[PDB]
């Protein structure tokens, strides 16, 4: 509302937003994996003092 | 086509534009049933004739 029935909208930039998203969420999953690792890395590196 | 989607449109005089044809329908329907009754009342008089 107050759209009558069903309208047709056109977003600005389709296939740039769309190639920024996808090396913003590859950035962010690679994020994400080297924190697991990380914190992987400091269990062993403390097991490994002991 | 080639209206996108559905789109709402508005006639000029709807309720003026109903008057008048239930004016001429009516006047129409009158006509009907008039010529009907001659067509009956001429063979009625040429039955009469003989």
């Amino acid at each position: 509302y107050p759209c009558p029935n069903t309208v047709d909208c056109f977003v600005s930039r389709p296939t740039e937003k769309t190639v920024f998203t996808v090396f913003m969420l590859a950035a962010s999953g690679i994020c994400i994996i080297l924190n697991v690792a990380e914190v992987v890395y400091l269990i062993i590196r403390a097991c490994a003092r002991r």
